[PDB]
């Protein structure tokens, strides 16, 4: 077997160490601009978010109102693929045409969507995904690091070229980027375990820290741009507990980060609100669970999300501190923080 | 004294990062076979598990119902020493002779067992064991970096030569199993302390992290086939607490697992089912326990572990999932399983 | 990004080991005095402290009476910049004027006192704190690493030359530290989420911990000081528990430290005493509270202290065993204890 | 100020890795006798206890009855000596004379005794003590890197030579036993920190953990022998929680082991047996207790230790599981168990 020299850390024991804080740096100006699909040296990918986020391709996140309120904020949302071909296809649909500020849209001023797919109904999902006008597509899977997300690729390549963009994952290490880099992902989604609803122990026992994961696999995607001029964005999905954890995977190289208990909690997304004892709640079950695959044993939980209130109070705020910590780090752009920032690792004690 | 380089683990601190997952691995062609006794290079064990789980070598977990119901899934039971030589011969008699799929058997269709030995009255209990058709026998012992093992090992090589098969042990290091080796042993067990029913510290302060010991007794194991073309199968004794914890004994080199409590919970466990407030639970007793040796202080406890209902089910359950998991490492036997698998350390933060 | 080859830790990692213990060192003979502000080579500061203990600039722990009570005991206290320009020098020209033993005080017998400023009416407020006799100022921030920064203090040297003292910060390393230095601040404070009103995580995610900074700081001083003949006075500021915990602070290389907390607890702090179910409390809020701020998220907390009656018999408490604790080391100075300490890390499990 | 590469470890963080364990070691041939003062290469010590357990030098613990119950099993009790000259010296007297197996004595077949003594009011007590027929004494210190000490052994070798025996402490490391091994103590307490009633944070913050402690001085003390030929027995004096705990200190290199705690509990200590809600303890209390002083801090406690009933089975029932474990060393000696044990760190999370 192979081992490691190090142990994997998750984000938890990072800490950010100020940098040089210019009289120009201050929240307003800070750019949170971030490219979504793979371009090549001194092009700029043909879509860049307004914000770094984007919401998980779960049946309790993505539905069409999650997918409008986001994308009016500049990020987007992934429709979730567990569920009819026509079913995901109409909120595609209703997405692209819901018109019929920072909002990411696309040359007909309609708002961007993502859609899930997988690896076994591709065929018959993809064609009427694009038909619906999908502006992107990703691979959804636990284990990214499969000849079958290859084979997937490949065959939107031999049908639609360049033209249909599909990111792939979810991989944790440098070799499962690089399959699927090869393999000719758009965007490659890192990940495994991390998430809230996720009992790794007490499933398979496959995963790693998310932080380790982001920092590995960032290096090889840093070294493939170097040896072949393509800069494939990468997705930190999963593992974000605070909203300071966003601004440290943004730092460690992530590009944009997946979201799914953080957009679950607000009033777009499509799950029940209900009321506990005084307080008001929103249903939350992973895409592992039997609740959601049903469309003994269990690879996901269902439970429950504090109510937030809208997603746009409170992405601002969240984007706010980051914007804030950035200006601590020296940063007025994604760029310039994963260039500038000095990170730590904090002791077991401190914690 | 002599003193180590690195702090020993146990099997919670570590997960397994995913391999390149090709078309053709799916649990239903995973194969879980694996040798029990030792063999030369070229040749094949000349007895071969058809799944890594061997029962325990104790009072209330390998009875006669756990022999036959384990043997029927291809595993083998090791029937409790810790009895009267005629007691112990009746069980093994009464499998052998049951019948007068992944069924064990032998050239006769016999069910295959175990029976468990003691440094003392082997001369009088081995030779009762064979005639009763006993298919192996392990020495059963908390500490088998000993010249007693050394010596009843040679004992029975001096009267039955290579016909009778003896495993030895526990040991936790590659001393202790170079000892048992030279010794003739033909398969060793790891394991001192990981136990559920052991207070190690709350003893005699003798142990070491069971992930430790299978790595260090692995690496010894695969420097002695190299010297001398006998490869020794070795076997992680206690301290699975997870499913998982399976596939990462058998990923980090143990040939197969021995279990106590995981089967001690099976209605085919030989003590009472005892309900308590609602819930219903089976006996379990460590044979360090004065309830055992009784055939100031205390080697082991009594408790309670939760009914899990037959053997059949569960272990069937278990499996999928180590076949599940090794699939994600790219492993469709166990001897790739521990030649690819990557296994990384988690931060005691993670945990 | 930036990594270290250590992760940080905090105050209560550490323990002190005895040293050799001279028949002359016994707490009555130590000396507790320090220096304030910078001074070259061969030279004494112009300020000299006769404790090392100082008191933070907050609205809830150092009013007029916290800086009269402290200055009589050989400390000085930094009155809260937060807060109207004439209120402040009112409490600055109080403090100063008050007489219209281990006191500190100026060749006029009046008591010492200090005065926190801010980074932007700074023009306005430090002629003001000046003309009402503030004998040092020191710029409050929870992040000094910025240009603001050096402005202020340049301004202060345009106006002033080296005729008014005024301490920079905070920062958390050399870099940090080597820019406040270079911009010319008379100390420089570190410290940034140590503070016992401190939600490091639930915040911005940035900081490090206490003694990892003080320790790099001071390496970095020092360096500055053989390069530059320029020996620059740091202030370990938050993160004191214990009372060995200032022990370590100096021990580590601190010149002085800084408290919140430890003072709010006194009779002298200018928060009401508050009785809880038998239990008389002080209240202590941050000066990132919203509490404060009013001069949907924040930087501090509101909350309680204990009781504990006058500063004078606390203090004394407290610095006789910093005395007793330096003699164990073999130091009956400050310098000698920063130059004589052996300080070893303790292990995660023995906490 | 001076640092370490490695944190510090208590005795709960190690475990011992099993040796061969040949036929001829039985717990009953286990020879547990081991050197109380130093001697030259070549010779013996003029003192060897017959078990290496001595009970601390605490008015809690050694009273007349406990030094005649501990010596009666083979052990020595230092009579505290927080009393009274004349009052220490009655109970040596009486221990010495009391009769006017494994029991330790004199040429005379009197049980031995030990006396503590301080660095004050030696110039009186010493005499007392020999006059007495005190047959080793103790300098009793929290920090025994003191000049007192060097003062106080210089005395004792001015006016009696080398037939006074006299063992100095408590240190940490190797300068401070060097220090006292050159000052010519007879044997070395190694231990500040490490007791049940220690609350070491809430103190000066001295310290280290017990087992690092031992190495280190032991590492010295061989060092030591190896440069003069002098062979310092060493103490390891508290931090034993659990009978293994004595099997290690003894494996790491401690000739012998101090305990209170532990003796505390038997009906020989010198306290009142309290019944509280029907569980019978016994009071305990550390020297540095006010409650002891006394013959607004406080460097130890006053508590309560569970009554285990009469010394004698509870020796023995300890006794017999280190001579246990020391055969799965290999060892049937101490000296052997130091040369031949394998001691390993176990990892945060496996505790
Ligand atoms: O262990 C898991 N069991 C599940 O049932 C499950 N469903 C989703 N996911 C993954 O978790 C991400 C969302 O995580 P958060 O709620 O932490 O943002 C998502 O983006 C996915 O990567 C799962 N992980
Ligand atoms: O500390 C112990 N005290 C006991 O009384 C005891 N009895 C058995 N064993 C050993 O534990 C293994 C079973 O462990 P699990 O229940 O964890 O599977 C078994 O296979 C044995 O190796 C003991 N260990
Ligand atoms: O996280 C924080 N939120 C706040 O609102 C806050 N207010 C003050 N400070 C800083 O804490 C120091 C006082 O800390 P102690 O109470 O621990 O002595 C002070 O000296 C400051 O460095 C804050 N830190
Ligand atoms: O922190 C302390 N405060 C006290 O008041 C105290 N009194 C004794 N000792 C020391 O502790 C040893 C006994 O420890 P145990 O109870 O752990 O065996 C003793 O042998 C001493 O070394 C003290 N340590
Ligand atoms: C597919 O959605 C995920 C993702 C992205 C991840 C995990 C996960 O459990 C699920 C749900 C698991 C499902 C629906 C079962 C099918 C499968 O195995 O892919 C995880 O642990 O890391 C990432
Ligand atoms: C023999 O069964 C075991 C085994 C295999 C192990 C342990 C153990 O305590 C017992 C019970 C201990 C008994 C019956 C006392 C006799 C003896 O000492 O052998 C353990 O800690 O690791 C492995
Ligand atoms: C200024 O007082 C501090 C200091 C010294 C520190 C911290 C802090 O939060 C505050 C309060 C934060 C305020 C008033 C908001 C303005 C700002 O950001 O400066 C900290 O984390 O380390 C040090
Ligand atoms: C003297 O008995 C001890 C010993 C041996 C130790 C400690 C201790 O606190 C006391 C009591 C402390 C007293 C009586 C105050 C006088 C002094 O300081 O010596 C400890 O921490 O390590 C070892
Ligand atoms: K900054
Ligand atoms: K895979
Ligand atoms: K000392
Ligand atoms: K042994």
């Amino acid at each position: 077997a192979k081992y490691y020299n190090e142990p994997c850390h998750t984000f938890n024991e990072y800490l950010l160490i100020p940098g040089l804080s210019t009289v120009d740096c201050i929240p307003s100006n800070v750019n949170l601009s971030t490219p979504l699909v793979k371009f090549q040296k001194g092009q700029q990918s043909e879509i860049n978010l307004k914000i770094p986020l984007v919401s998980a391709i779960m049946q309790s996140v993505s539905g069409e109102k999650m997918a409008i309120a986001l994308a009016r904020e500049g990020g987007i949302s992934f429709i979730f693929g567990s569920q009819s071909i026509e079913s995901q296809a109409a909120m595609v649909h209703a997405v692209k045409n819901f018109k019929a500020h920072n909002e990411l849209v696309d040359s007909q001023k309609r708002y961007l969507v993502g859609a899930g797919i997988n690896t076994r109904d591709f065929r018959e999902r993809v064609p009427a995904l694009v038909e619906a006008g999908a502006d992107v597509l990703c691979i959804d899977s636990s284990d990214g690091f499969s000849e079958w997300q290859k084979i997937t690729i490949g065959w939107i390549r031999e049908k639609y070229g360049d033209k249909v963009k599909v990111g792939a994952g979810n991989i944790v290490d440098g070799e499962g980027f690089r399959y699927l880099a090869d393999a000719g992902a758009d965007f490659i989604k890192i990940g495994i375990g991390g998430g809230s609803i996720c009992i790794t122990r007490e499933q398979k026992g496959i995963g790693r820290g998310q932080a380790t994961a982001v920092i590995d696999v960032v290096a090889e995607r840093n070294k493939y741009f170097e040896e072949t001029g393509i800069y494939i964005p990468v997705c930190s999905d999963g593992g974000i507990v605070y909203d300071y954890h966003m601004t440290l995977a943004l730092a460690m190289g992530a590009d944009f980060i997946m979201l799914g208990r953080y957009f679950a909690r607000f009033e777009e997304s499509p799950t029940r609100k209900v009321t506990i004892n005084g307080s008001v709640m929103k249903e939350y079950w992973g895409e592992g669970s039997s609740r959601a695959r049903n469309w003994s044993f269990e690879e996901g939980v269902d439970s429950y999300v504090p109510y937030a209130g809208k997603l746009k109070d409170n992405v601002e705020a969240s984007l706010n501190k980051v914007k804030s910590t950035m200006c601590n780090c020296g940063a007025l752009t994604i760029p310039q923080l994963q260039s500038k920032a000095k990170i730590t690792l904090v002791s077991s004690v401190s914690i």
